[PDB]
């Protein structure tokens, strides 16, 4: 009966998604985007690729809020570990995200923080709750914790020291903060599964180039069980 | 006949903007933000701050769009300085803008370019050239330029020299690049004014308090010339 909302940053990373969903879609182009619309065991998805970047998730995001009347935003893709305890294909459900490229400090404001807002923006309880559970039940390591956005691609173990001791990040990618940002606005859930695809570091543009698709699949396919029980 | 939109990016920005209109104004709360509309001279204008950074002024703009179907967008605040010629106080006009901050480097991509947009953002020929006409009859220095945003204040000689080189900059702010961005995907005209508050160096900080609301005041000014010639 609901309204679900997915998203993806990266053509790459929605393929699997309209795939693995199998059904009809009818596309609509909106705002530079195009929507996948289609019925699915009685629920309506709205799916699409936001392109990559802050402001194009950002964009994205409200435009399916305000035009489609999304209830619930899932949003799959991949991102970079800044710790040991995250490797390659591992999955992470983002607790709390941060706006790591945020620089005020020039009035005396830490990092990451914006007046009339907060440094870290909270996910949905129940969606992520529903993620664990689903993750206990088919046998899959489900990972939590901090994921940082910025609107750089990480390679450099310097950035990456950065990021873990001002933000205790686990994760690093570009549309995250960005999206549940928005929901959090519009008052509707949100949930951000990654998938890891290289390490952040300097070798960071090879990684992701060689495990880009399977990655998206892995996460493709956690983010489809949550809906089937939706 | 038509629906403008106004849009700053602080309180203080637009305050002097909904005085100088001095009309009644029905205040709508959405997604955070709360837009000011009222009627004028048979315009229809909605006035907002978007707050600070690209994902705040996406998203305000992006609602401003969708929700009340704005036909031209016009944006006014204060910027910072790169270049000897532009001056505290000094009226500028942007005619094309770019997100400095973008870097995707690392997939041997220039900087400020994401895949699927471009580099730079162009802005409305007519409502530049309105500008210029406004800004010779009241004989008013009205300067061109391109416009850098990004999610820090600029306030070190090293990333202003690293501005003007790269992208050729001759001013900096945080909301520009974004609101053009939003405006280009849903075809409408944007125009995007700001007045010098500081120099983007190591001061830049002290001289932004000082001038705020002066600066603030002659962009509102300026603006306001504008609308009553729509
Ligand atoms: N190699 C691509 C750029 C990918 S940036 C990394 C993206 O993947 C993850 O989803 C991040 O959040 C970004 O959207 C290109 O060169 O087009
Ligand atoms: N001193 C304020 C921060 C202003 S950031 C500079 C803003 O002014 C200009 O409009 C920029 O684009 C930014 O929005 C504070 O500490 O809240
Ligand atoms: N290292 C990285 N930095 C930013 N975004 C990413 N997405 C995947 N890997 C990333
Ligand atoms: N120096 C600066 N850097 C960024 N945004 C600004 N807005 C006004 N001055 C600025």
């Amino acid at each position: 009966g609901q309204k679900i909302g997915i998203l993806g940053a990266m053509r790459e990373e929605i393929t699997p998604i309209l795939e693995l969903f199998g059904v009809d879609f009818e596309e609509i182009p909106l705002g530079g985007n195009v929507f996948h619309k289609g019925v699915y065991h009685n629920k309506e998805i709205i799916v699409a690729y936001s392109k990559i970047g802050k402001v194009h998730s950002t964009l994205t995001t409200t435009s399916m809020i305000l035009a489609f009347g999304v209830q619930k935003v899932l949003f799959s893709g991949v991102a970079g570990s800044l710790v040991k305890d995250l490797k390659i294909n591992d999955l992470l459900v983002a607790t709390q995200l941060v706006q790591h490229d945020v620089d005020l400090s020039a009035f005396d404001h830490p990092l990451g923080f914006i007046p009339e807002s907060a440094i870290f923006i909270e996910t949905s309880g129940s969606l992520n709750a529903l993620a664990k559970k689903i993750a206990n039940e088919q046998h899959i390591a489900l990972k939590e914790g901090v994921i940082a956005s910025g609107d750089q691609f990480v390679h450099s173990k310097e950035r990456k020291e950065f990021l873990v001791s001002e933000f205790k990040a686990s994760a690093v990618e570009m549309e995250g903060a960005s999206v549940a940002f928005v929901c959090q606005k519009f008052g509707v859930p949100c949930c951000v599964l990654r998938s890891i695809s290289d390490n952040a570091d300097e070798k960071a543009g090879m990684s992701f180039d060689e495990f880009l698709e399977k990655s998206a699949h892995t996460s493709a396919k956690f983010l489809k069980s949550m809906v089937d029980e939706l």
